[PDB]
């Protein structure tokens, strides 16, 4: 009910209910919030070239990778396909905070997976929400993080 099957992170549905925690306890804490969604620059082809369980293996190398990055009060979850959201729990300067997480998420998920005796693209590209500039509810972030993911795809 609350993890997605496949990879053990949070679903839609729990992230949806964390993230609405989320923002009432940084309203009262002053602690920083951002959205960060994520998806995979080469699941279709992964898919396409190598059947199902190929793009599955990279879902799950991918959340496993994120698991080692993102400890609570963060958390992160898989909506459905090849996209992914973190939520981020943090201090100081937001703006910088969130970019500099960015950034190691990035680099963590450039790495290739091993499958099948073979070696699969990884690569990802994400957006970036914060509170409240960016919405003042869990659904306002989502929107405008997803919106900030296909900027971020159009630009690089």
């Amino acid at each position: 009910a609350e993890h997605d099957g496949l990879t053990g992170l949070l679903n839609r549905n729990s992230l949806q209910m964390r993230l609405a925690a989320a923002i009432d306890r940084v309203e009262a804490s002053g602690e920083s919030l951002a959205v960060i969604c994520i998806d995979l620059d080469h699941f279709k082809e992964a898919n396409d070239q190598h059947g199902h369980l190929a793009g599955d293996a990279l879902l799950v190398e991918t959340a496993r990778r994120l698991q080692s990055a993102v400890q609570a009060p963060s958390f992160a979850a898989r909506l459905g396909g090849d996209e992914f959201i973190v939520v981020q729990i943090a201090g100081g300067d937001q703006p910088a905070v969130a970019a500099e997480l960015a950034g190691r998420l990035i680099e963590m998920l450039a790495a290739p997976v091993p499958f099948d005796g073979q070696e699969l693209a990884m690569g990802s590209s994400l957006g970036v929400s914060l509170y409240p500039d960016d919405g003042r509810t869990a659904e306002a972030l989502m929107a405008n993080a997803d919106m900030a993911l296909y900027r971020a795809k159009e630009s690089g």
